[PDB]
């Protein structure tokens, strides 16, 4: 009877923890209240219900009700979704959130619908780089290193910079860094904190003065499940879903700053990015990743063109 919400991030409470976990708990509490109990939820944090990379497909097939997942993890199955992490196309939170109802966001929403997924909450997150050695700041700093970029397109950028790449969901970063299976890892500010990567890295490059890495990590629902609910319940999910976006923006921005103090206190070298450095990474994107993405299929070509209209 309860609707399940699955995600890969640590569990906590509404008041304290990884904001993505907080957000789904807030979402559930408000929908329950407003629906006067017609809908109830159960939260499965930390991949406790199923593996990270099984969630998206499970929603498509109607076997999982809801999940909060980095969207581009599904880019292997639906190439259009690789736009969820591709530097240069998203340059700021304001621009990223403005996508939602601009042509690019409507298009992305409709692509997801055709694949059996409804977008409940837009969530964008700036990132950075934790390194087992020297800070990774400039693209040239990546040369010769093994780095987890986080998506196909971040990884193509890293290859152009001369890094080797490692692919894994972010809940698997800690173990890989600890054993020296990689040299550095990119992820969100929030994940740098909630996966405690300060324990396994000596340096952090932050997004305090800007970032090139912005990942889309929306709350999603199975369309099949969603569609079978009464209209008023569908609309309440969509209403509360939209309301969570303000929380997501504030929480991400707070973690973008707080992560610096966490790593500093742990004894890590902590550095920020200049606008020029950010541009270097974005320029590499325009010449490598953008081509890879846009030429993949007609849907990617369209999304890329529509995303470019927002720059």
């Amino acid at each position: 009877s309860a609707l399940k919400i699955s995600h890969q991030f640590p569990g906590g409470t509404i008041k304290e923890g990884d904001f993505r976990d907080r957000l789904v708990r807030n979402f559930a509490a408000e929908v329950e209240k407003r629906s006067k109990g017609a809908m109830k939820f159960e939260i499965y944090p930390g991949s406790s219900l199923m593996k990270t990379n099984a969630q998206f497909s499970s929603m498509r097939k109607g076997a999982l009700d809801m999940a909060l997942i980095p969207l581009s993890y599904a880019g292997g199955e639906v190439p259009e979704l690789n736009i969820g992490l591709m530097p240069g196309l998203v340059v700021s939170y304001e621009q990223a959130y403005s996508w939602k109802t601009k042509p690019v966001g409507i298009e992305l929403t409709r692509v997801l619908q055709e694949k059996g997924i409804v977008l409940i909450s837009w969530i964008w997150q700036a990132g950075g780089v934790a390194s087992r050695g020297k800070p990774v700041v400039e693209p040239e700093d990546a040369k010769g290193m093994k780095i987890r970029g986080g998506s196909r397109e971040m990884d193509m950028i890293l290859k152009d910079a001369g890094a080797a790449v490692v692919s894994l969901p972010s809940n698997e970063i800690y173990a890989a860094m600890q054993t020296g299976a990689m040299d550095a890892a990119m992820t969100s500010s929030t994940s740098f904190i909630s996966f405690r990567l300060e324990e396994v890295a000596k340096a952090l490059t932050t997004g305090r003065t800007g970032a090139y890495w912005f990942m889309f990590e929306p709350l999603m629902m199975s369309k099949a499940i969603f569609d079978k609910l009464p209209k008023d319940q569908r609309d309440m999910l969509m209403t509360v879903g939209a309301e969570m976006e303000k929380f997501a923006l504030e929480a991400a921005k707070k973690d973008d700053i707080d992560v610096a103090a966490v790593y500093q206190k742990a004894g890590a070298k902590v550095v920020d990015l200049s606008d020029g450095t950010i541009k270097k990474w974005q320029d590499i994107a325009r010449k490598t990743a953008w081509k890879d993405y846009g030429a993949k299929n007609e849907g990617c070509a369209k999304l890329l063109a529509l995303a470019q209209q927002t720059l």
